[PDB]
């Protein structure tokens, strides 16, 4: 039941990139990361996510 580290890569069509690094459970580091994107859609547009490296890498790309 040990905690994990998840890499959240964030790219906007605005010509700028951002990154976030969450620590917690397999669900506490994932729902916080998706909520961080949810609080950005309202100021950007819809988004997509590509799960990689056993779930430890979340590549988020906004459509715009």
């Amino acid at each position: 039941m040990e905690e994990v580290t998840i890499k959240a890569n964030l790219i906007f069509a605005n010509g700028s990139t951002q990154t976030a690094e969450f620590e917690g459970t397999f669900e506490e580091a994932t729902s916080e990361a998706y909520a961080y994107a949810d609080t950005l859609e309202e100021d950007n547009g819809e988004w997509t996510v590509d799960v990689a490296d056993e779930g430890y890498t979340l590549n988020i790309e906004f459509a715009g």
